[PDB]
C-alpha cells in the first residue's frame, strides 16, 4: 500500500454574505486506486500573504510519495518536521497538515472498508450538538438584522447560537436584551467569544455586564489575548462560568493545561494540523481531566465530517460544540452535504467505509479558483 | 510627500557552501521620485511552503499606496494587522514587515538628506564587533575542515567566532580543543549556540563540559526549546555566564523580561519586523536593564547596513554582535558590498543620505530567481 500522486484543488465558495472563503481539497492516490479525500479548509485568515500551491504540491509530494499511508505517526512527524507548529491561531502550514493527515484517514479507512469512526475509536454517541454563529456587533443598528438570522436559524432547527462579542458592548447587550425578550428559552447563546480583543481586566467588566444575560450560557471563549495563559487564570479565577480557549498547538495547549488556565480546551483539526493532532490534543486533555468542545473554521462538507467522526468518539465533550461551517456557505463541492438536525451534528452513516463523504467532479470544477491570492 | 509603487526583486545568491538563499530586494518609489531600498532577509526557512509575490506586492501596495512615509508607527501597525507576529522564530510576515520598515527608514533619511544613522537616534560609536559563525559539527571528521575556517578567516582579520554546538558534544569538543591548541589567546568562540536544539536539562550537561574551554566566552545562546521561558530561567540560575535568546515578537520578549529568563537580548530587525520594531525591543531592554546583542540570519549588504546604524546608535550593547552575513555569500546585488575590518562591522559613511548603499541592477538581474519556491 503505498502512495503514488497528490492533487490540490483550489475552491473558493461564497457564504451567503458575500465573503469568498479559498479551500483547498486534497485527494491523496495509491498504487491500488484508494484515493483518500481532505480538506486544507480556510486559507483566508491573516497573515495577508498566499502560498504557492504548485511549490507547495512539489513538497507535499517529496514527503509523502512511496510511503505506506498506515504510517500515521511517521508521516505527521515529517509533516510537522516541515511545517513547525508556531503558537498562532492560523498559521498556515496547520491547515496544510490538516487536509493531509484527514486525507490519510479517510484514505486508511476506505482501504480497511470501514468508518473513519472505526478508524477513531468507534461511537460514544451519534451526534453531537452544535451551534450557529452570530458574528460581533459593531454598530447596534445591526442588531435587527441579527435577530432575523436568529429566527431563520432556530426555524430550522438551530436552538443555539455562539455570540462573538467585545466590539460594541452597548450593541452586544442590545443584541442579547432583545434575543431573550423574543424568544425567551426557546433559544440558548451557548458562549460569548471575544476573539482575543479584550485585555483580561477588560474581558472581565464584559463578562459582568454581559452575563446579566443568561441563556443557557456554557462558556466565555477566548476572553485574554493570544497566548495570554496567566491573564486566562486570572479571569478564570474570576468568573463563574467555565473559560474556553483554542487549542493552535501543543506548546501553548500545555502551558495551558500546567497553569490550569481554562476550563475547556476548544479542539479543531484545521488548527491544529489534522485528525491526528486532534486526537493527541483531545487526550493530553483527557489524561489532565479537562473537558472538550470542538471548533470550527467554518469549513466544508468535508472538513466537517472529519470533526463529526471526532466528535461522537471522544468521551470528554460535554458543551456544545461549533462546526455549522456548511450553513454559511451558498454551496460546496460534494454529492451530499453533512447532516444536522435539531442542532445536532451527525456522524456520516457508520456502514458507509471512509469520511462517507464524496466530491464532486462538476461542483469542484464550478467553485475552482487559480489560486490562494487575496481580494 | 507619498508612496506611489512598490517592487518586490525575488533573487538567489549562492553561498561559498553551495546552498542558494533566496531573499526579496524592496524598493518603495514615491511622487517627489526618492525611492527607500529594502531588503527581506533570507526567505529559506520552514515552514517549507513560498509566499505568491505577485499577491503580496498588491497586498502591500493596498496598504501602502499613497501614505505619507514618515508616519512609520501608523504604518508599522498597518503591518503588524496584515502580517501578526506569531512567536515563531522564522515567520515570514516578520521578513517581509523588515523589508518594507527598512525601505521606510532609507526613504525618509534619504527626503532630510540625513544618514539613517542620524535619523534612529546618532552615534555611540563608530562600529560594532562581529563574529564569523562555524556551524555545528555532527561528526568528529569534520574538526579538520573547521579549523581551516578559523585560519583563513583569522587571516582575514576575525579573531571572534560563535560555535553552533549541541548534535555532536564529543565533535564540539574536539574542535575546542583543537583551536586552543593551535591558536590559543589567538582566537574568541564568544558563544555556544544550541539553536534550540536541546532540552534545558542536556543543555545544562552539555554546557557544564562544553565551558571546560572557554576562549573568551561571553554567552551560551538558545539553550533551551524554543519559547521554553522556564526552562531558560533555570537554566539561568545554574549557569554563570550570560544566557542569551533571539528575540522573535513582542509577547515572547515580555514574558522573558517579566520572568527574568535571560541576560542577553539578541536583536535582529528580520526576526522581529524591522527597525522600528528591533528598536522598540532594544529599548524594551533597555528599560529593563538588560543588554543586547546584534543577531542574524545571514542578511545580504541592505538588510546588514540596517543593523550597522542601528548597533552604533545603541548604548546598551556590550558583547560581540553576529552579522557577518556577507562572508558567506559568493555575491550581492549592490554596488558598494558590505565588508568588515578587524572583525568590525562600520556604520555606513554619515555623509551619505539614506542607508548609504546602492543597488547595482546588473547584479539585481545576474541574481535575479523567478519566484521564491523551494527545491
Ligand atoms: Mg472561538
Ligand atoms: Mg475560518
Ligand atoms: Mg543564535
Ligand atoms: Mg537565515
Amino acid at each position: 500500500m503505498k502512495i503514488t500522486d497528490l492533487e490540490l484543488h483550489a475552491v473558493g465558495i461564497p457564504r451567503h454574505t458575500g465573503f469568498v472563503n479559498k479551500h483547498v481539497i486534497v485527494k491523496i492516490h495509491t498504487d491500488e486506486g484508494l484515493t483518500g479525500i481532505g480538506e486544507m479548509s480556510d486559507f483566508s485568515h491573516l497573515p495577508l500573504y498566499s502560498v504557492d500551491l504548485h511549490d507547495l504540491k512539489q513538497g507535499l509530494l517529496s514527503i509523502l510519495l512511496g510511503q505506506n499511508p498506515f504510517d500515521l505517526m511517521k508521516i505527521n512527524k515529517e509533516l510537522t518536521d516541515n511545517f513547525p507548529e508556531t503558537m498562532y491561531y492560523y498559521e498556515k502550514g496547520s491547515f496544510i497538515r490538516n487536509g493531509i493527515d484527514n486525507a490519510l484517514h479517510d484514505l486508511c479507512a476506505k482501504y480497511l472498508d470501514i468508518s473513519v469512526s472505526d478508524f477513531l475509536g468507534g461511537r460514544v454517541k451519534e451526534k453531537i450538538k452544535v451551534c450557529y454563529p452570530i458574528f460581533r456587533h459593531r454598530f447596534s443598528e445591526e442588531v435587527e438584522s441579527n435577530l432575523d438570522v436568529v429566527r431563520q436559524k432556530l426555524e430550522q432547527g438551530f436552538d443555539v447560537f455562539r455570540l462573538y462579542v467585545g466590539k460594541n458592548l452597548d450593541a452586544d447587550e442590545e443584541f442579547l436584551s432583545r434575543v431573550k425578550e423574543e424568544f425567551g428559552s426557546r433559544v440558548r447563546i451557548k458562549s460569548y467569544d471575544f476573539s482575543h480583543l479584550l485585555n483580561w481586566k477588560d474581558a472581565h467588566r464584559a463578562i459582568k455586564r454581559l452575563t446579566k444575560y443568561d441563556l443557557g450560557l456554557e462558556m466565555i471563549e477566548s476572553p485574554a489575548p493570544r497566548n495570554d495563559f496567566d491573564g486566562l487564570y486570572q479571569l478564570r479565577l474570576k468568573t463563574d462560568y467555565p473559560i474556553s480557549e483554542h487549542v493552535w498547538s501543543f506548546k501553548q495547549q500545555q502551558e495551558m493545561i500546567k497553569k490550569d488556565a481554562i476550563d475547556i480546551f476548544n479542539i479543531s483539526p484545521v488548527f491544529i494540523g489534522g485528525l491526528t493532532s486532534a486526537k493527541k490534543a483531545a487526550y493530553a486533555a483527557e489524561v489532565a481531566s479537562k473537558d472538550v468542545v470542538l471548533g470550527t473554521t467554518q469549513e466544508l462538507s468535508v472538513g466537517t465530517a472529519a470533526m463529526a467522526h471526532l466528535g461522537c468518539s471522544l468521551t470528554n465533550i460535554n458543551h456544545t460544540s461549533d462546526p455549522t461551517g456548511p450553513e454559511l456557505y451558498v454551496g460546496d463541492v460534494v454529492k451530499n452535504r453533512v447532516t444536522y438536525k435539531d442542532g445536532y451534528l451527525y456522524a456520516p452513516d457508520r456502514s458507509v467505509k471512509g469520511l462517507g463523504i464524496e466530491l464532486d467532479e462538476s461542483l469542484l470544477a464550478k467553485y475552482q479558483v487559480p489560486d490562494l491570492s487575496w481580494d
